[PDB]
């Protein structure tokens, strides 16, 4: 169905048991190194701090980080690449007690230990070289 | 006036005296490292070879390269950064006898010696984290 705006911004609250579900596809072939970025922000402003930064270079690598009082922290780099050239993906990001868990097409693929409480999140931004059909944050839990 | 599609693709021919003019703006603040990419391709297919690859990480750096029979060649990296945070830019790329010259807001900023004859170009693609208002290739010269 319908394409969502990219960059995509949604005001958001997160806590343990929250799930962020993203369905999209890369705009171009992996040879051209399309990117995907998901940022969990502390304010609606784009320049605000990032509790969780998740950046895919499709076909190549993923980096995760935080941006705290305007400054990037220690980068985690992964060469794990479950994403398939030319294919629609479903990303789900689960807020566990101790970490974010990133599922790609139902497969556990990345985790990132909380550096800031997930309750600090006020906004989620999904951007770079993708089309987006689905975005959901669950709000079912106390 | 009106926003052009991004990624932007135009069938193109280049030779000495050709100018490619691009007016656009970054989608987000430089702190979030928006990218710009301009690729001069040998075919309309996106996977085709790239005579001239020009990739800006806004606020940070520029890399130029070629992709020849599917394989990336020697990277040129520049820390020259005339692009201004939050501002509309005008990029012009001139085909000189021996190189591409990239003007940013009327200022000479990058050059890249021809590795393949500019006559090999069949397509220009402008993409990543920009909006586009103007794209022109000049066709005035023999
Ligand atoms: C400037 C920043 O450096 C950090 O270490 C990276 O994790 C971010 O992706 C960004 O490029
Ligand atoms: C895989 C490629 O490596 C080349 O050296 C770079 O110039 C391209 O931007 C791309 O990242």
């Amino acid at each position: 169905m319908s394409l969502l705006p990219v960059p995509y911004t949604e005001a958001a609250s997160l806590s343990t048991g929250s799930t962020v579900t993203i369905k999209g596809r890369p705009l171009v072939c992996f040879l051209n190194e399309p990117y995907l970025q998901v940022d969990f922000h502390t304010e609606m402003k784009e320049e605000s701090d990032i509790v969780f930064h998740f950046q895919v270079c499709f076909g190549r690598r993923v980096v995760m980080n935080s941006r705290e009082y305007g400054a990037w922290k220690q980068q985690v780099e992964s060469k794990n690449m479950p994403f398939q050239d030319g294919q629609e993906f479903e990303l789900s990001i689960s807020v566990l007690p101790d970490k974010y868990q990133v599922m790609v097409n139902g497969q556990s693929s990345y985790t990132f230990d909380h550096r800031i409480k997930p309750e600090a999140v006020k906004m989620v931004q999904v951007w770079r070289d993708i089309s987006l059909t689905k975005f959901n944050v669950s709000y079912l839990k106390r």
